């Protein structure tokens, strides 16, 4: 029996409201989850909120709100945001969950029993905003928001602070050779490749050990206690990273109460097929996480996808900078599925780029309306599809066969890209075929064939409708609502919208009735900017 397809988003710090960055990483995971459901597999995808630590506690304090009231309120903003974006998540975790906290304590004890924890002292730089320890070569003299010179993080630009503190330490230095061997033996363990190489270069340079506790006072008593030593709290990142494992073990009851299995095998999710993260948290997921998993004797992730940043004026859209627009209001201004298409199509995982209304509308107008939407209207037009059904095809021409060949070859290309994963190129391939379907429809001028050559019109519509079906099927993960509207317009049976048996030309039975579209009605309304 196949493993359940398991993918995760980062768990987001609840220091402020969700923005387009969290909607983006959560979308990637939702798309992958949805494609594997469409393919016919068992799927479990999760997201959630990272609620402990100094960064969050200080955010709460700033609002004059208890951290539990604050984390609950702000966590709810993430849950509601994702519901508004019509994601199909299986599980939404909070690190304040009693099941998770106990799990993290059990993991602590496993790492201790292994001999990988000792008591020591951290004396060095810390970035509170990133909850990150920084070595001497990862800080630079800079300036803060008030013009006062200071040290800053070379990771994030944030102000760093000097910490001298008794901390429990994890023996990360001891995993150097084991990490290097994993990276080299699993050449697609981290994507894109240049980030894999960055991780290798870093690990080859040498690792220091890592502080995995803080004194409880330093985190304002808002972290999981170290089991057996309540003077210390567990480092927010050790707690947070193991959310994925808690997720792998979680059963959700009828009344929403959650329980953990004692190990991962029965639920059959672990390890993740894909962890999706921003490059901001690469070291945590590519260096610390596999080392923790090695200590704990758990299987390592198949693949880490670490992507770039959506920017504004070339600066990362960031909760800590306040340069974020409301992502749901944006989705509602321009269309939810149109936004989803734009995020997935405009971006590759290597590059940063500014969110642009102009670029988003250009794709909505030029691809979604002018290609996909146009194609749907053509296939269902009462004056073209006179009988409002899938016609029987007659003999195929060489031109027909060439198009049909592209249809049959699409699934291979799209399935391969969805599994890399490379969602941008999946969409480019789907739209390549959609542009051909439209050029095919124009070349065959079906409005002229009507009541003139019924046989031929039958072949042209059948081929086009099948092509439209196949392309739409593979767009269901990115635009699930519009894809369903299209499938419904065509009268495509529910059983024919999903399953690998439907990955080839010639599925729908001629005679099948289409629902069609109403008079002035379009799938994608075009937008003009001021
Ligand atoms: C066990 S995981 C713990 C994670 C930790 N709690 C944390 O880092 O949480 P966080 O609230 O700072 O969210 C950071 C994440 O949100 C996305 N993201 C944020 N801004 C983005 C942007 N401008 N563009 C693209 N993606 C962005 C991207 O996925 C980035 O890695
Ligand atoms: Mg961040
Ligand atoms: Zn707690």
């Amino acid at each position: 029996k196949q493993k359940v397809f398991f993918a995760t988003t980062p768990i987001y710090y609840v220091n402020a409201s969700p923005h387009i960055g969290h909607v983006y990483s959560t979308l990637i995971v939702d798309v992958l989850g949805r494609y594997h459901r469409v393919k016919g597999e068992e799927v479990f995808v999760m997201t959630g909120t990272d609620e402990h630590g100094q960064k969050v506690a200080e955010a709460a304090a700033k609002q004059g709100v208890s951290p539990m009231d604050f984390t609950t309120s702000v966590s709810s903003e993430f849950k509601q945001c994702f519901q508004e974006m019509n994601y199909d998540m299986n599980y939404f975790i909070r690190t304040t969950n009693p099941t998770h906290e106990k799990l993290v304590q059990d993991i602590w004890k496993k790492l201790a029993a292994k001999g990988d924890i000792y008591l020591g002292k951290y004396e060095g730089w810390y970035s509170v905003s990133d909850e990150s320890f920084l070595t001497a070569q990862n800080v630079a003299d800079g300036v803060d928001r008030d013009g006062k010179p200071c040290k800053v993080s070379l990771e994030s630009g944030h102000v760093v602070t000097w910490v001298e503190e008794e901390n429990y330490m994890f023996r990360l230095s001891a995993f150097r050779e084991r990490l290097l061997k994993y990276f080299h033996d699993h050449p697609n363990c981290i994507v894109p490749e240049f980030r894999r190489r960055e991780v290798i270069k870093t690990v080859e340079k040498g690792l220091f050990d890592l502080s995995i506790s803080r004194k409880r006072e330093s985190v304002m008593n808002w972290s999981i206690p170290v089991p057996g030593d309540e003077r210390h709290c567990i480092y927010v990142w050790l707690d947070a990273l193991f959310n994925y494992y808690t997720g792998a073990l979680t059963r959700v009851a009828t009344d929403g109460t959650e329980t953990l299995d004692e190990d991962h095998h029965a639920l059959n999710r672990w390890p993740a097929d894909v962890h999706v993260v921003g490059k901001d948290i690469l070291k945590f997921h590519a260096i610390y996480w596999p080392a923790f998993l090695m200590s704990a004797e758990l299987p390592l992730p198949e693949r880490l996808v670490s992507h770039g940043w959506w920017t504004k004026d070339h600066k990362k859209i960031s909760k800590s900078l306040g340069n974020a627009f409301d992502p749901v209001e944006k989705a509602k201004e321009f269309g939810i599925d149109a936004l989803k298409y734009f995020l997935m199509r405009e971006s590759n995982f290597q590059d940063d780029g500014d969110y642009s209304d102009k670029n988003m509308v250009a794709r909505l107008n030029g691809e979604l309306a002018d290609t996909l939407g146009n194609l749907v209207s053509r296939c269902v037009a009462p004056k073209i599809n006179v009988n409002g059904m899938w016609p029987e095809p007659a003999e195929y021409s060489e031109s027909d066969k060439t198009l049909i060949a592209s249809l049959n070859n699409l699934a291979g290309t799209v399935d391969h890209y969805y599994c890399l994963p490379d969602i941008q190129h999946a969409l480019i391939a789907i739209f390549d075929v959609l542009r051909s379907l439209n050029a095919y429809v124009t070349e065959n001028a079906p409005w002229k064939l009507v009541k003139m050559d019924t046989a031929r019109l039958g072949t042209v519509l059948y081929v086009t409708m099948e092509g439209l079906r196949i392309c739409t099927m593979f767009l269901q993960p990115v635009m699930p609502q519009k894809a369903k509207e299209i499938m419904d317009a065509l009268g495509v049976p529910e059983a024919a919208r999903v399953g690998m048996e439907n990955y080839l030309f010639g599925i729908v039975k001629p005679g099948t009735k289409i629902a069609g579209l109403a008079e002035g009605q379009v799938v994608f309304q075009k937008v003009t900017l001021p």
